[PDB]
DNA sequence: ATTATGACGCT
DNA sequence: AGCGTCATA
C-alpha cells in the first residue's frame, strides 16, 4: 500500500534518430530525399551490405543485413549511398560527426547519456519541475503535443491514424489534474512538451527527424520510443504498463533480447513480460541470479532505477576490420600492413579527440579472430598506449599477437586471421 | 561473406 | 585482466 514504491520519481526520455545514416546521406544529397534508399558498405560482394534503410524502402521489405543485390530484387528502384572508404576500410566519420551535431543540441535541454551513435537518454526531472513552475496551474494544450501518442489511448465508450492519435491525446489531457505539481502523469506530460521542443530544435538546426519515448525510466522510455516511428513520440505512463506488458514478448525489453530472455521464457514457461508478476523476487533470483532476479521483479511492474549517466562522449575509440572467407590474412606482411591501416585511422581519431575533448587514452587493446572460431573475438590482449603514433601502435599490436602464429614459417600466418581490432581505452584528463 | 562499432557484466 | 553478452547504424 502506502510503502510500495511505484518507480514514478523521474521523467526520462529516449531520443532515437530515424533511419540515421540514411538521413545523413539524404541531407547531403537531395536526390535521395523521400525515396526508397539505403546505406551500404563495400560493393564488390553482392552489391554491398545494407546498414540503414529509409522508411520508403522498408515498405518493400528491405532490411539491414541484406545484401544490396538481394534488396534490389525486392525494390528494383532502391537508391544507394555508400559508406566512405579510407585506408582500405569503411570509415564512419561522417556519421560520428552528425551524431555530435545532434547530441550537442540535446545537451542544451538537459543532461544526456549517449547510448549509441544515434540515441541518447535524457533526465528531464529537473527541467519538468522548472517548467511546471512557469506554468502556474495552467492547463496543457494539445497544441503543445502535436506529434505525441499516449500509449493505451483512446479506449472505451474516426478510422484514420492522425485521428486516433488526437482522440487518445484528448482523453489523456481531459483527465489530467494540473492542480498537483507532484502528479507523475502531469510530470510525464510536461516531459513530453519539452521533448517536442527538443525534437523541433534538432530538426530545425540539423534537418534530421527523430522519434522519442517518454516514461519514468530508461527501459520504458526505450520501449515507448519504438511504438510509433518514424517522426513521432510516445508517452508510456505507469498506469499503461499492465495492459502494455500483458501481450509484450519478453524479448522486446532492453537486455532480454538474447540468451537471458530466452532462458526466462524456457525456464518459467511464459511468453509475455506481464506474466513475470506471478513469481516472487526470490523465485526469480533463484533462476536468474540476485541482480537479474531483483531487476526482473521490479521491471515487470514498470519499475527500474538505472540512472541516466552524465556521459556525452564515447568511452573508447576503436577501429576494426573483418577479412572473411578467402580474404583472410595468411602472410606476416599482410597482417602488418592492415594493423598499420587500422592504427593510422585510430591515430587520426585519437588526435582529434585529444584536441576536442581534453583527454588522452592510456591503454591499447588488440583483438583478433582466427579462421574456424565461431566466437566474434578469439583473443584480446592489452598494452600501454603512451604515444599517439600509428607506427608505434601497429608495431606494439603485432608484438602482443605475434605469438598467435602457429606457422613454423615466420613469413606465413596460420591459422589465417579473419578479423583485426584496435581499441584505445582508459582515458585521462589532458 | 553482414560489418563496424560500443557499453557493461563475470570471475 | 580476458572473456562473454547485448546492443547500435
Ligand atoms: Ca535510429
Ligand atoms: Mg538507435
Ligand atoms: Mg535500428
Amino acid at each position: 500500500g502506502p510503502h510500495m514504491a511505484t518507480g514514478q520519481d523521474r521523467v526520462v526520455a529516449l531520443v532515437d534518430m530515424d533511419c540515421f545514416f540514411v538521413q545523413v546521406e539524404q541531407r547531403q544529397n537531395p536526390h535521395l530525399r523521400n525515396k526508397p534508399c539505403a546505406v551500404v558498405q563495400y560493393k564488390s560482394w553482392k552489391g554491398g551490405g545494407i546498414i540503414a534503410v529509409s522508411y520508403e524502402a522498408r515498405a518493400f521489405g528491405v532490411t539491414r543485413s541484406m545484401w544490396a543485390d538481394d534488396a534490389k530484387k525486392l525494390c528494383p528502384d532502391l537508391l544507394l549511398a555508400q559508406v566512405r572508404e579510407s585506408r582500405g576500410k569503411a570509415n564512419l566519420t561522417k556519421y560520428r560527426e552528425a551524431s555530435v551535431e545532434v547530441m550537442e543540441i540535446m545537451s542544451r535541454f538537459a543532461v544526456i547519456e549517449r547510448a549509441s551513435i544515434d540515441e541518447a537518454y535524457v533526465d528531464l526531472t529537473s527541467a519538468v519541475q522548472e517548467r511546471l513552475q512557469k506554468l502556474q496551474g495552467q492547463p496543457i494544450s494539445a497544441d503543445l503535443l502535436p506529434s505525441t501518442y499516449i500509449e493505451g489511448l483512446p479506449q472505451g465508450p474516426t478510422v484514420q491514424k492522425e485521428g486516433m492519435r488526437k482522440q487518445g491525446l484528448f482523453q489523456w489531457l481531459d483527465s489530467l489534474q494540473i492542480d498537483n505539481l507532484t502528479s507523475p502523469d502531469l510530470q510525464l506530460t510536461v516531459g513530453a512538451v519539452i521533448v517536442e521542443e527538443m525534437r523541433a530544435a534538432i530538426e530545425r538546426e540539423t534537418g534530421f527527424q527523430c522519434s522519442a519515448g517518454i516514461s519514468h525510466n530508461k527501459v520504458l522510455a526505450k520501449l515507448a520510443c519504438g511504438l510509433n516511428k518514424p517522426n513521432r513520440q510516445t508517452l508510456v505512463s505507469h498506469g499503461s504498463v499492465p495492459q502494455l506488458f500483458s501481450q509484450m514478448p519478453i524479448r522486446k525489453i532492453r537486455s532480454l533480447g538474447g540468451k537471458l530472455g530466452a532462458s526466462v521464457i524456457e525456464i518459467l514457461g511464459i511468453e509475455y513480460m506481464g506474466e513475470l508478476t506471478q513469481f516472487t523476487e526470490s523465485q526469480l533470483q533463484s533462476h536468474f541470479g540476485e541482480k537479474n532476479g531483483s531487476w526482473l521483479y521490479a521491471m515487470c511492474r514498470g519499475i527500474e532505477h538505472d540512472p541516466v549517466k552524465p556521459r556525452q562522449l564515447p568511452k573508447t575509440i576503436g577501429c576494426s576490420k573483418n577479412f572473411p572467407g578467402k580474404t583472410a590474412l595468411a602472410t606476416r606482411e599482410q597482417v602488418q600492413w592492415w594493423l598499420l591501416q587500422l592504427a593510422q585511422e585510430l591515430e587520426e581519431r585519437l588526435t582529434k579527440d585529444r584536441n576536442d575533448n581534453d583527454r588522452v587514452a592510456t591503454q591499447l587493446v588488440v583483438s583478433i579472430r582466427v579462421q574456424g572460431d565461431k566466437r566474434l573475438s578469439s583473443l584480446r590482449r592489452c598494452c600501454a598506449l603512451t604515444r599517439y603514433d600509428a607506427h608505434k601502435m601497429s608495431h606494439d599490436a603485432f608484438t602482443v599477437i605475434k605469438n598467435c602464429n602457429t606457422s613454423g614459417i615466420q613469413t606465413e600466418w596460420s591459422p589465417p586471421l579473419t578479423m583485426l581490432f584496435l581499441c584505445a581505452t582508459k582515458f585521462s584528463a589532458s
